[PDB]
């Protein structure tokens, strides 16, 4: 069989280009660099369909607009991203592929979206993809070879239950998506390291946003990431941190100069204290009643996550576990999982979340015993993160939290 790759194209294959490009007549009037190389990646991602090849390739010069990618080398991002937004370009793998790094742990997730918008996020994201597209060019100047893939490495210590704020989940999706619509045939691997027992909940997030393409060029790294990485990666092209002997100028191990650590962001330079959202259900309350859902977990390891609100007083929220599905139940009949507390929901809403660790049924419960008035209206959501079913084979090398 043939690649679909210059100089490895079947007659066929050939032909297909010959005429997708006759085809992509139209279009071409608007690119920087539309060699066999670039159209060949359009063609791949779909097997060599013209119709769906094309109707690809045209979302894209869409995308390009939408985006001002013709510019988007000379965007500036918000400092708050230059600033505390982790990851970056640093290095290039023993093929000559550049690297890219996400630093998922300090990243502070409030902090960056009460400060900039999923707009400005994702913006960055497009223009890091546009300066490693420029890498993969330059290397294929250095080189003599044609380098147009990439190695993404996730750092992955440190993901938690913060992580699962909807509003970040958001972003990271739209992040993967527009990869897969517009970056097609891109991705040589996608390392996953230090993975903790949450990852399978994250990775199932972002599953539906991920082709099978990239699905099957993700790699989870055990204990001996280190040794995973350096047959990928030459030590004077990795920085000390992640097993190597690359450091900045002045030796410091983490390459600050170029891979961003993330961190909490100053209160000062948040633009809001929420972001707009919608509610499944509200529902009304008496004065000293209550109201509740229940959830029956079968299998451990999801995880529950919820958002409310609620004008006015106060009101009452906690979570319990009871064995099965029957009737009311006292809060001192059920196992405490989160004890209720007294939350104002009136100014921002509360959000939440927690891992069920335990096969059972959690009552999520609202208590009204806060308004000195009749009755309450309360708003909410509530959702079950579920494991992917693959990924919780990696569980003995994934790391407790």
């Amino acid at each position: 069989s043939m690649s679909g790759r210059v100089g490895d194209l079947s007659p066929k294959q050939a032909e297909t280009l010959a005429k997708f490009r006759e085809n992509v007549q139209d279009v071409l009037p608007a690119l920087p660099n539309p060699d066999d190389y670039f159209l060949l990646r359009w063609l791949r991602a779909r097997n060599f369909d013209l119709q769906k090849s094309e109707a690809l390739l045209r979302k894209y010069m869409e995308f390009r607009k939408t985006m001002d990618i013709d510019h988007i080398l000379d965007w500036q991002p918000p400092e708050v991203i230059q600033k505390y937004m982790p990851g970056g370009l640093c290095g290039y793998d023993r093929d000559g592929c550049p690297v890219w790094y996400d630093i998922i742990g300090p990243l502070d997730p409030k902090g960056l979206l009460f400060s900039v918008t999923k707009q400005d996020l994702l913006k960055t994201k497009m223009r890091d993809c546009e300066r490693i597209l420029h890498e993969c060019d330059l290397q294929t100047e250095r080189l003599g070879k044609k380098i147009e893939t990439i190695v993404m490495i996730f750092d992955c210590e440190g993901l938690g239950l913060k992580h699962f704020w909807k509003p970040l989940v958001e972003v990271y999706q739209e992040f993967f998506g527009l990869l897969e619509e517009n970056y097609p045939e891109t991705l040589k691997f996608m390392l996953i390291v230090k993975a903790t027992k949450l990852f399978p909940v994250g990775y199932n997030l972002m599953k539906p946003f991920l082709s099978e393409d990239t699905r099957r060029k993700i790699i989870v790294l055990g204990n001996n990431w280190k040794e995973g990485l350096l047959k990928l990666i030459s030590p004077e092209e990795l920085p000390a941190q992640f097993g190597g002997t690359l450091t900045d100028p002045d030796g410091n191990p983490k390459c600050l100069t170029k891979i961003n650590y993330g961190g909490e962001i100053p209160k000062s330079m948040y633009v809001r204290d929420q972001v707009k959202t919608q509610y499944e259900h509200s529902v009304q309350i008496n004065r000293g009643s209550s109201h509740q859902v229940e959830y029956e977990i079968l299998f451990p390891g999801c995880v529950l996550r919820w958002q409310f609100s609620s004008d006015g007083a106060d009101i009452g929220f906690g979570v319990f576990l009871k064995t099965k599905m029957g009737e009311r139940q006292r809060a001192g009949e059920m196992t405490e999982v989160l004890p209720s507390q007294r939350y104002n929901a009136h100014m921002v809403p509360e959000d939440g979340n927690l891992t069920c660790s335990e096969a059972g049924v959690y009552v999520l419960r609202f208590d009204n015993t806060y308004s000195f008035v009749h009755a309450k209206k309360v708003s909410f959501t509530v959702e079950v993160l579920l494991p992917d079913e693959g990924m919780q084979k990696y569980d003995k090398e994934l790391t407790p939290v």
